[PDB]
Protein backbone atom coordinates (compact mmCIF):
# COMPACT_ATOMS: atom_id res chain seq x y z
CA UNK A 1 0.00 0.00 0.00
CA UNK A 2 1.45 3.46 -0.66
CA UNK A 3 2.03 5.75 2.27
CA UNK A 4 1.95 9.77 1.12
CA UNK A 5 4.01 12.14 3.19
CA UNK A 6 2.35 15.44 3.25
CA UNK A 7 3.48 18.79 4.91
CA UNK A 8 1.34 21.68 5.69
CA UNK A 9 3.42 24.99 5.89
CA UNK A 10 2.18 28.42 6.51
CA UNK A 11 2.26 31.26 8.63
CA UNK A 12 0.52 31.10 12.21
CA UNK A 13 -3.27 30.83 12.36
CA UNK A 14 -3.99 30.74 8.86
CA UNK A 15 -5.99 27.27 9.31
CA UNK A 16 -3.10 24.65 8.44
CA UNK A 17 -4.23 22.34 11.80
CA UNK A 18 -8.03 23.04 10.97
CA UNK A 19 -7.68 21.72 7.49
CA UNK A 20 -6.05 18.93 8.32
CA UNK A 21 -8.49 18.06 11.37
CA UNK A 22 -11.39 18.97 9.01
CA UNK A 23 -9.37 16.13 6.61
CA UNK A 24 -8.98 13.52 9.29
CA UNK A 25 -11.57 14.05 11.67
CA UNK A 26 -14.09 15.52 9.81
CA UNK A 27 -14.96 18.31 12.14
CA UNK A 28 -14.47 21.73 13.16
CA UNK A 29 -14.43 23.73 16.37
CA UNK A 30 -13.93 27.44 16.65
CA UNK A 31 -4.04 20.17 19.51
CA UNK A 32 -1.99 17.65 17.44
CA UNK A 33 1.07 18.61 15.06
CA UNK A 34 0.53 15.52 12.98
CA UNK A 35 -2.15 13.25 11.20
CA UNK A 36 -2.40 9.88 10.15
CA UNK A 37 -5.11 8.15 8.01
CA UNK A 38 -5.81 6.18 5.38
CA UNK A 39 -8.45 7.33 2.51
CA UNK A 40 -9.36 6.20 -0.96
CA UNK A 41 -8.12 8.67 -3.93
CA UNK A 42 -8.98 7.72 -7.25
CA UNK A 43 -9.76 4.12 -6.38
CA UNK A 44 -6.30 3.30 -4.63
CA UNK A 45 -5.78 2.86 -0.86
CA UNK A 46 -3.31 5.51 0.47
CA UNK A 47 -1.93 6.06 3.78
CA UNK A 48 -1.81 9.97 4.29
CA UNK A 49 1.11 10.96 6.80
CA UNK A 50 0.06 14.52 7.48
CA UNK A 51 2.66 17.29 9.65
CA UNK A 52 0.88 20.85 10.39
CA UNK A 53 4.23 23.89 10.71
CA UNK A 54 4.77 27.12 10.54
CA UNK A 55 8.46 26.53 10.38
CA UNK A 56 9.06 28.36 13.97
CA UNK A 57 13.68 21.98 14.66
CA UNK A 58 15.57 18.79 13.75
CA UNK A 59 12.08 17.00 13.04
CA UNK A 60 10.92 19.96 10.66
CA UNK A 61 14.02 19.90 8.87
CA UNK A 62 13.98 16.01 8.35
CA UNK A 63 10.14 15.99 7.71
CA UNK A 64 10.93 18.33 4.82
CA UNK A 65 13.33 16.39 3.29
CA UNK A 66 10.93 13.56 3.20
CA UNK A 67 7.69 15.24 2.89
CA UNK A 68 6.95 14.01 -0.98
CA UNK A 69 4.54 17.14 -1.13
CA UNK A 70 3.38 20.28 0.51
CA UNK A 71 0.57 22.35 0.89
CA UNK A 72 1.40 26.45 0.94
CA UNK A 73 -1.55 27.68 3.19
CA UNK A 74 -2.26 31.32 3.49
CA UNK A 75 -5.48 33.23 4.71
CA UNK A 76 -7.52 35.07 2.30
CA UNK A 77 -7.78 37.77 5.35
CA UNK A 78 -4.28 37.90 6.11
CA UNK A 79 -1.86 39.73 2.96
CA UNK A 80 0.93 38.54 5.26
CA UNK A 81 0.28 34.80 4.96
CA UNK A 82 0.00 35.06 1.52
CA UNK A 83 3.57 37.88 1.30
CA UNK A 84 5.04 34.86 3.52
CA UNK A 85 4.41 32.03 0.77
CA UNK A 86 7.26 32.95 -1.46
CA UNK A 87 9.90 32.49 1.44
CA UNK A 88 7.85 28.39 2.31
CA UNK A 89 8.53 27.61 -1.44
CA UNK A 90 11.46 28.73 -1.86
CA UNK A 91 12.87 26.94 1.76
CA UNK A 92 11.31 23.58 0.42
CA UNK A 93 13.24 24.19 -2.90
CA UNK A 94 16.38 24.83 -0.99
CA UNK A 95 16.29 21.56 1.59
CA UNK A 96 14.79 19.32 -1.34
CA UNK A 97 17.82 20.53 -3.56
CA UNK A 98 14.98 20.28 -5.89
CA UNK A 99 13.29 22.59 -8.83
CA UNK A 100 10.43 19.79 -9.19
CA UNK A 101 8.45 19.37 -6.23
CA UNK A 102 4.59 18.39 -5.44
CA UNK A 103 2.75 21.49 -4.22
CA UNK A 104 -0.24 23.03 -4.32
CA UNK A 105 -0.97 27.07 -3.00
CA UNK A 106 -4.08 27.22 -0.72
CA UNK A 107 -6.07 30.08 -0.09
CA UNK A 108 -7.82 29.09 3.63
CA UNK A 109 -10.20 30.73 5.14
CA UNK A 110 -12.80 31.39 2.28
CA UNK A 111 -15.95 31.18 4.06
CA UNK A 112 -15.06 34.76 6.16
CA UNK A 113 -16.33 38.32 4.47
CA UNK A 114 -12.96 39.70 5.20
CA UNK A 115 -10.87 39.64 2.29
CA UNK A 116 -7.70 41.70 1.37
CA UNK A 117 -6.43 38.88 -0.78
CA UNK A 118 -7.44 39.02 -4.42
CA UNK A 119 -8.34 35.79 -5.72
CA UNK A 120 -6.51 37.11 -9.05
CA UNK A 121 -3.52 37.36 -6.97
CA UNK A 122 -3.19 34.30 -5.60
CA UNK A 123 -4.13 32.47 -9.17
CA UNK A 124 -1.58 34.78 -10.60
CA UNK A 125 1.09 33.65 -7.75
CA UNK A 126 0.40 29.79 -8.38
CA UNK A 127 0.64 30.16 -12.40
CA UNK A 128 4.40 31.71 -12.05
CA UNK A 129 5.14 28.42 -9.74
CA UNK A 130 2.95 26.34 -12.25
CA UNK A 131 0.89 24.91 -9.40
CA UNK A 132 -2.61 24.61 -8.38
CA UNK A 133 -4.66 27.11 -6.43
CA UNK A 134 -7.24 26.04 -4.39
CA UNK A 135 -9.90 28.21 -2.30
CA UNK A 136 -11.16 26.02 0.85
CA UNK A 137 -12.04 27.21 4.27
CA UNK A 138 -11.94 24.29 7.03
CA UNK A 139 -15.15 25.25 8.99
CA UNK A 140 -17.13 24.69 5.28
CA UNK A 141 -15.45 22.04 3.71
CA UNK A 142 -14.98 23.97 0.69
CA UNK A 143 -11.69 22.87 -1.19
CA UNK A 144 -10.74 20.55 1.60
CA UNK A 145 -10.47 17.20 0.15
CA UNK A 146 -9.70 18.59 -3.13
CA UNK A 147 -6.76 20.26 -1.79
CA UNK A 148 -5.51 16.75 -0.57
CA UNK A 149 -6.25 14.90 -3.15
CA UNK A 150 -4.94 17.28 -6.05
CA UNK A 151 -1.85 17.13 -3.77
CA UNK A 152 -1.69 13.48 -3.63
CA UNK A 153 -2.26 13.78 -7.96
CA UNK A 154 0.71 15.98 -7.93
CA UNK A 155 2.71 12.95 -6.12
CA UNK A 156 1.77 10.71 -8.59
CA UNK A 157 2.43 12.95 -11.51
CA UNK A 158 5.17 13.24 -10.21
CA UNK A 159 6.34 9.63 -9.75
N1 LIG B 1 -13.74 31.08 9.80
C1 LIG B 1 -12.73 30.21 9.62
N2 LIG B 1 -11.85 30.05 10.62
C2 LIG B 1 -10.83 29.20 10.48
C3 LIG B 1 -10.66 28.42 9.25
N3 LIG B 1 -9.56 27.66 9.42
C4 LIG B 1 -9.06 27.94 10.64
N4 LIG B 1 -9.84 28.85 11.26
C5 LIG B 1 -9.66 29.45 12.60
O1 LIG B 1 -8.45 30.21 12.61
C6 LIG B 1 -7.77 30.05 13.85
C7 LIG B 1 -6.38 29.48 13.63
O2 LIG B 1 -6.50 28.23 12.96
P1 LIG B 1 -5.39 27.09 13.19
O3 LIG B 1 -5.86 25.77 12.64
O4 LIG B 1 -4.97 26.98 14.63
O5 LIG B 1 -4.18 27.73 12.35
P2 LIG B 1 -2.70 27.12 12.24
O6 LIG B 1 -1.79 27.84 13.19
O7 LIG B 1 -2.23 27.41 10.82
O8 LIG B 1 -2.71 25.64 12.51
C8 LIG B 1 -8.66 29.14 14.68
O9 LIG B 1 -9.50 29.99 15.47
C9 LIG B 1 -9.50 28.40 13.68
O10 LIG B 1 -10.79 27.99 14.16
C10 LIG B 1 -11.66 28.64 8.20
O11 LIG B 1 -11.60 28.03 7.11
N5 LIG B 1 -12.63 29.53 8.46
Amino acid sequence: MTEYKLVVVGACGVGKSALTIQLIQNHFVDIEDSYRKQVVIDGETSLLDILDTAGQSAMRDQYMRTGEGFLLVFAINNTKSFEDIHHYREQIKRVKDSEDVPMVLVGNKSDLPSRTVDTKQAQDLARSYGIPFIETSAKTRQGVDDAFYTLVREIRKHK
